[PDB]
């Protein structure tokens, strides 16, 4: 080997680069973290996986997409776009999850994720994430979206900042799920929650603070009462 | 509405954006948070609520600009700012406070921060916010200033990172008060606390991290024995 | 002193804030935190202290090169770089450890800190660090490297986000150590912890987030059982 | 005082003078006509607070100015007393260190004088007179029914022509709650 080695540096992940480094020059980012308490979707998730005897499987991201794409509904500008001349806001949820593929990353879209119950959520994001392993997608299929989802809890990653796609505006980053110790009324004083910190990354041109902390404040809200997510 | 809509930026819009890129681009921004009690200031705020009986009503946002002004009293890097050529130092303390009104963000300016109580401090506060949230503010009124403080624990934001203005240096940001569980001595082993976390965001051309960790060193413990802001 | 004094900007400041400027401008950062706990590192490092009867005296800072050394030797694309053309890959790990003299900042540079002991890595650091406060240093001897460290825990930081040099791919950044309250399953149901959060900023054109979280995950699994670093 | 002394580890010393000229600086602001004086053709109201301090200089009376008293903390003006009375002691004083000023205290009780009433320098129009601080026997509503408290008197000499003894009365109501709830400085 040497001292070092050099590797050449391939096409895609070239463009890819390049259109990361465009974003972070053009987009001005900004960071808003807040905490989530996890017990009840636990036990929701729970009590569908036991009523479907094995028709499908519904994972915590399925809950978060579905709760993310609500939020966008509530709040527009966490949806919306900047196209410098014109701002425009996407009255559908196209939801851009990040697979982290051993080859690099990928990015399947859940379309119409605003209208999708959980199952159909979580069957499409198998299906995707079966496809992007195997390395066939169309561009149609990882190209676009309205908002981005990133997760990272099963690194054990506890708090993280993504980077805003060129067109987007938002992107939510999702880190690991961990046993705190919040303070109770109860006899000894204290009671052990599942606690989960989400990190929002918005473009401050398109979306104020007050905005994002309302986009954040209605997604704790879904995500901590799901029988919410009815309405 | 079909599928999307496309809303014409404002001038206005325009502008901020242009000056928050600008700002982006040539400013390296760089972000170190610390926690503080808030224990005391619950308690002095509240004594001094009893005494004002009527007369006036102080916020903790009140404190944290005293705090703010005499910090940057004490390390005088974070009051500075860059003009390329030449590096200003300002004396005075100029608190730029931002304020979310329904129709964007203003920054009221509260002059001579470092010299005047918390009474007048919260007084003058609470006049520039109802001319902001009224429509009618002098250029002078909220253009300029020497140092930026931006609060959204109205909000339940746990933690976020704000960004400069161009020609300042530095921004603080404040997020929610929550009672934590702290060890303790006592029988039981721990203690109920209300902590609240804060993120400055510092210029590194102008502030290093010694320099901005001493700032928040200074800051949390003005804030943490309030009776040291008579020093 | 009037209304605000301007002060010259030496060159070598100048030179300084244009590369990190020039840094800021074209590495697009992300940012990745975790946890760690230091009660098996605090114990270690008593009993290697007690050992070494004043021949050497062992710190944290050296338990975290070496465990970041070891990382660097497990995922290689953390000590990587980007060159535009290529990528160049370090089969050696440098580690440029930032001090804060009072006359800015330093970066000694300890070299082959992947096949080196804690007690070496001490004596270097220690050495190196005395000739930064004297302020003769060769250019070598603080120009280059292929990972940076910067440790602010002795100033109350909790967290901080630190800035890559324009070579490097990664920085680490270090906070106080402070004692938790965990959950456990003893008798009381908790128990006092020594945690320390640790931000590592990637560049997003060479690390991805899975690779930088493999990374955290195994300087965490190194500084918390420290008997691993003999394999 | 004793928790600001704690807090500042040798870095400075804090006296309980420098409380009674805080004090007396923020309620010359609250009521403006003790700051003020007399000049026969108008009435001159000033609205900064310079406070003349005596000191007794073994060589007679020396009068150190703290200029600004309103708008600096307990540190910087026990600082600035230091190093005046340092100064006074050893005998050299620029003029206009020791001549003029808006507000005027002297301090006696070093020396177990109990009250005692001063006299106005010409141009201002009030001093304060500041005697010992003895421990009282005031009524309490505890289980002994009374309580020791630590009290001090002090004598406001007022310009007639210029302060009414209601304004002086406030001036003084002012300066005692002031000393009475220390937070209230904050204000």
């Amino acid at each position: 080997t040497g001292v070092f080695t050099d590797i050449p540096i391939s096409n895609i992940r070239r463009v890819i680069a390049q259109r990361l480094m465009q974003s972070k020059q053009t987009i001005p980012h900004y960071y808003l973290s807040i905490d989530v308490n996890m017990g009840e979707v636990l036990l929701v998730r729970k009590e569908l996986n036991k009523i479907l005897e094995g028709r499908s499987k519904i994972s915590v991201n399925d809950f978060i997409i579905k709760a993310s794409a609500l939020a966008c509904l509530k709040v527009p500008e966490a949806n919306s776009s900047w196209m410098d001349t014109v701002i425009r806001q996407n009255h559908v949820v196209d939801v851009s999850v990040a697979v982290s593929t051993p080859a690099g990353l990928i990015t399947p879209i859940v379309f119409n994720a605003h209208i999708k119950g959980v199952e159909t959520i979580a069957n499409d994001v198998v299906s995707l994430a079966t496809k992007a392993r195997e390395g066939k997608l169309q561009p149609h299929e990882f190209q676009g979206g309205t908002f981005t989802i990133s997760n990272l809890g099963m690194f054990g990653i506890k708090n993280f900042s993504a980077i805003i796609n060129p067109p987007q505006a938002c992107i939510l980053a999702i880190g690991a799920s961990e046993d705190k110790l919040v303070p109770a009324d109860n006899e000894k004083g204290f009671d052990v929650a599942s606690m989960m910190s989400v990190t929002l990354s918005c473009d401050h041109r398109v979306v104020d603070g007050a905005v994002g902390a309302q986009w954040l404040a209605e997604f704790r809200k879904y995500l901590e009462k799901p029988i919410t997510m009815l309405l």
